[PDB]
């Protein structure tokens, strides 16, 4: 009902603002909640789906490497080298 | 003998046989090795500037206010975006601004 002035605390812009009649500072706050809630959400699911992208990135990259190789010990040792070579794109 | 693959294995050709003394199980570890080397290449190189959740909603909320006139309308375009974001996710995409 009554509209009272945001608190130290509130992100919202133009937070003092009363230009939509019978519209608190706190209502607008509840519908900032529930759109973070579902961003939130949303992150979620998005980094799910990378996680996806990643472990089909490594499939790729083991099955290559398994499949230049004949012997167990080279082919440690080439993925020894394959891991050197994605932790130096790291840095750059 | 050889050890099957078992049925969460994620390794193509598997079943393979064709490096001797090369277990399944060694090439689920080396892949391990490939996919935390990517994981932290990706994290890095790629993640570290995600934006604020709260700070991402400020801006929705404040979009929602400035082109309504009444509290109702204004809520209804809330729950609106609400939605796009619900569907964005069911699809696994993600809401950029």
């Amino acid at each position: 009902e009554e509209f009272v002035p945001p608190d130290e605390n509130c992100p919202l812009k133009e937070a003092s603002s009363r230009r939509i009649p019978r519209l608190t500072v706190k209502a607008r706050e509840h519908c900032l909640r529930l759109l973070e809630e579902a961003l939130s959400s949303n992150r979620q699911s998005t980094r799910t789906a990378d996680e996806a992208d990643l472990r089909a990135k490594a499939v790729e990259l083991e099955h290559e490497t398994f499949r230049n190789a004949k012997v167990a010990n080279l082919y440690k040792a080439s993925v020894l080298k394959k891991v050197a070579d994605i932790h130096r794109a790291s840095k750059d």
